[PDB]
């Protein structure tokens, strides 16, 4: 499913992303515009072995179990299949996990490169929240 700005920006704000970790909205649906386009079948598939699946591009090294990741862990315990979702669900409670280990939101390179600093309201524009 291809989420539309502000369909994707109610339903993370139904989810809890809003200043979540202290982190608005706006940088949220910024990170899934730059990792995903606002896809939620989005893959990637890195060379050290593991594949970032979904909407916020999670990494299957630590975070799911897609079953062909080499030493690696399943921190969120569910089936990458699962972030594939048209149903965010399963993304923004893994993400949630994400965004508490230490690194805050630059665990996700899209949005440490083109979100971080940025005037991120502009994501939230026209949205009725
Ligand atoms: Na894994």
């Amino acid at each position: 499913k291809v989420f539309g700005r502000c369909e994707l920006a109610a339903a993370m704000k139904r989810h809890g992303l809003d200043n979540y970790r202290g982190y608005s909205l706006g940088n949220w649906v910024c990170a899934a515009k730059f990792e995903s386009n606002f896809n939620t079948q989005a893959t990637n598939r890195n060379t050290d072995g593991s594949t970032d699946y979904g909407i916020l591009q999670i990494n299957s090294r630590w975070w799911c179990n897609d079953g062909r990741t080499p030493g690696s862990r399943n921190l969120c315990n569910i089936p990458c299949s699962a972030l594939l979702s048209s149903d965010i669900t399963a993304s923004v409670n893994c993400a949630k996990k994400i965004v508490s280990d230490g690194n805050g939101m630059n665990a996700w390179v899209a949005w440490r490169n083109r979100c971080k600093g940025t005037d991120v309201q502009a994501w939230i524009r026209g949205c009725r929240l």
